[PDB]
């Protein structure tokens, strides 16, 4: 199978990655980084956040693997041997997680594995916030956040949001700091929306705004929508072992 | 068709009940609380709570519908004509909520449209939380809420939890007042879990537990396990308009 | 001086206890549990909550010590005969934090070191908020908790509330999951009160209800009032070293 | 005595301006924009932080009284000629309330009135957070909130903090988003400091960072430290009538 390896760029990892492709080597087994039908990432979750977007137009062909040297990792630096056999003799069964589509018009299209947030340039920040063509809710406060299930554990998480299992395709979107008083008024509670719900976000002002998509953070300018749905595309990842989200999530938060 | 119609036993709701039956009876259409195939209810969230609750054995075969004198409700009181007719006519299509299975072992067995609560008799509260055989935490402070769909607009949304969409076949558990420190740890976020996964709560000290289903609350002595999961029956609506829950959640609780 | 100890009554605590009063026979320095000016307690905070409700009479003539065998311990175990010596060579200076004074009304008074709190029999509580006379808010929910200072990093913690240095003279009101909706509204925010401000319960429907003081937990019947306001009486601490509370604080929450 | 009037400058304000101008031309009494005694603000709270702001350097010899078109009003429009006569024949005693003093070294110093806030330029926000020169916590997150008690009910209170009166000589730090797992810990309460308490960031990275007084924002480059206090120095407001603190919030957030 074509596969590639990416590295956080430090010493383990590289040294880690050139050892892995040594292995490789072993088997047949190519490495290509243009159609890779594997995306090996060693490092963070940032790392993998990259990995994924590096790649985002063949996630179709791709199942991705993280090792930590992690939500997205998944294998420790030492059983990297055992994952160079497993993989060489395809021993393994795929796993697909929900991403997000977020939709900038003035159109820009975007996926998230982890998030997408909205603030203003600065500026206060209002919104007015649009379920399925019914107006909502007017937002006054620092931003918004859309999570996917496998986000929620991430940026979501430090918001109040609810972490949820990621075999649910949905998006949960959290409030940033809003104001409510006599006059101003949000729903005040993480909002989880199934597939196929459109989230529409339009400008009351100030039409500027600063857009985050997972890492990425860029001001987009002359806005009239933000949109939000839960999108068709499914990352997939390979593995290999049991290792449960839940699980994940105990040893990641509690011990 | 055969219908019943409960009410919240009030001037206001007594007469509506007298003239919907009186209306019904230019139909056929005859009144059975036995065996109806609507169940109508006029009142408040209560009141249709405890209609659900009557007719839990017969919920695949009813149609509920709440009028309020409400997240059940659905109609006001100068509607009562119109959904008569509607009614009579058959002019409705059905739209099936989730609902929360409870297991207590010592087995009893019970059905929430709401949620089900644990706390202690009094009595520091502390149980064992296990996802699918898993050890997740030690829950230590006032108790676990774990909540339906449409039971998140509830008790759900006073503890922090995000309101679902109701077409999610999901629970979420939240926690009421969970100590943390240095030693002791919770994930101090809502759980969302998807239909077939099981949170099983167990004793560490201390077996007695006031255990809440919807409105019911009972103490139970020698608890072994308290058991949750999606319920394979759903509770059936009828209707006849659009009334969209994201608009349901903005006419309660934005204006 | 005249002294007691108090223990948590089990054998590492009892004989603990013993070695100090040993030690303390070779001072002058008599042990008397009627009328003591030293209270010392060991065990946890639950230990010295019990020491400090069982001499409340005495509260201006006793300075307390806890040893943890902790945020009103203060002593490791094996410091156990540094604390003899300088307590017997009178070494100490005294550091006082506030307490919360409930009065019920039908009057009984009840005095806390960490908090008060009030729920329903069982009950939906409801009850009418009056600050300083003025109305000031319907409160429907699970219940109410009223905390010093010092019992800011206890149950207060676990609800939303601030953690306050015990310097300041205040009490702290925290909401126990309060109903919101277009209809009902609380304040939905931690209060913190001067000394002076007078916070007073009124029932709404229903007047009976389970009142927490620290440890202790009494249904009351028939209640008119409850009232709420800092305690002109001080509880007084003897140490010894510094040990700040930010430090203390520290310890026991962040590593 | 000597007076100004602030507008914020729309139709209503000005003209209300010119109004009370005109009514103080029969009293003497005489208009002075460089040592006032009275500032009186009209328009809103932002209306009135800028009067603050203008005439910071002359806390001591001013009285502030605010008209709102309202924390820091306090009287309606309607009021004004009423508001002109009692100014003028002096039938007014003063309430202080406290500020925060705010350090940038890299000296530069600044008074809020509501708050000062620090976030990272973007940037990861990581800061050591020292508590009277202990270190307390490596904070991790999207940034940190100090208030004054009169600032509680802004910014503040729409990050969980809780609402002081303002007679309490203190201020309060919330955090916006922190990271906590298993490696990363915040204290993730609110924190209440008394009168000289010392808060003091330092960079861990990355010395960058946006902060913010009150309305004015401003990126500071290579930063050492910043230094939060209660001020020694309080606002001073002009009054009138009783309008309680609690009334105030009340009236803002609950009818
Ligand atoms: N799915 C998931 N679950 C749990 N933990 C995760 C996850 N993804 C990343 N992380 C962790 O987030 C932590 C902080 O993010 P980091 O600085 O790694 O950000 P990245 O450039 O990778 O990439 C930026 C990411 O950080 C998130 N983020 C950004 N700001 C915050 C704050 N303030 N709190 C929490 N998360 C944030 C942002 O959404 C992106 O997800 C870091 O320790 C990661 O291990
Ligand atoms: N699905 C849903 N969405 C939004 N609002 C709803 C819903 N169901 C009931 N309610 C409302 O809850 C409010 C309080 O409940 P109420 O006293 O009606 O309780 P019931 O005997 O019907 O029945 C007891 C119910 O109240 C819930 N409950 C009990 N205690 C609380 C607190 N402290 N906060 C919020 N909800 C609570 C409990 O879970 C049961 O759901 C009331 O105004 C209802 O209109
Ligand atoms: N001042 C202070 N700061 C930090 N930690 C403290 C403090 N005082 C006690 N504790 C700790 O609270 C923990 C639980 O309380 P525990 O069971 O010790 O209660 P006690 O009989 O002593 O006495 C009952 C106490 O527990 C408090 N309590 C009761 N329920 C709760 C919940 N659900 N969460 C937090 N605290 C609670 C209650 O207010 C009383 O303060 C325990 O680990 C103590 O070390
Ligand atoms: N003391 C007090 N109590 C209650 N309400 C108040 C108070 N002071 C201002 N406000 C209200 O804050 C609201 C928003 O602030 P606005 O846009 O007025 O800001 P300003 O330029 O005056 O000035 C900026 C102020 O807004 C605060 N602010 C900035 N962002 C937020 C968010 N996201 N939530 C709440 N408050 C914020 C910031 O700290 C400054 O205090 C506005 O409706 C004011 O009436």
């Amino acid at each position: 199978m074509k596969y590639m390896i990416t590295s956080k760029g430090d010493e383990k990892s590289d040294l880690l990655r050139l050892n892995m492709i040594a292995g490789f080597g072993e088997y047949d087994m190519e490495y290509d980084d243009v159609e890779p039908e594997i995306v090996i990432s060693i490092g963070g979750d940032g790392t993998f956040l990259s990995a994924f977007h590096q790649y985002e137009e063949r996630l179709d062909e791709i199942a991705f693997i993280g090792i930590h040297t992690g939500f997205y990792a998944d294998w420790r630096p030492a059983e990297a041997d055992k994952l160079v056999k497993l993989l060489a003799k395809g021993e393994y069964q795929k796993v697909s997680y929900p991403l997000l589509k977020t939709t900038v018009k003035y159109e820009a299209t975007y996926l998230a594995l982890n998030e997408s947030t909205v603030k203003s340039s600065g500026g206060p920040f209002v919104v007015d916030v649009v379920i399925n063509d019914i107006h909502f809710e007017r937002f006054r406060g620092d931003g918004l956040c859309m999570s996917t299930p496998s986000g929620t554990t991430a940026y979501n998480k430090s918001l109040g949001g609810a972490l949820m299992h990621p075999s649910i395709e949905a998006m949960q979107l959290t409030e940033m700091a809003s104001i409510n008083n006599r006059v101003y008024r949000t729903i005040g509670s993480p909002l989880v929306f199934p597939k196929h719900h459109v989230v529409s976000l339009q400008p009351v002002n100030d039409k500027d705004f600063q857009i985050s998509v997972d890492h990425l953070s860029i001001l987009h300018r002359d806005v009239q929508e933000i949109r939000y749905e839960v999108s068709a595309k499914k990352i997939h990842f390979a593995r290999f072992r049991s290792f449960p989200f839940w699980r994940r999530v105990h040893d990641s938060f509690i011990e």
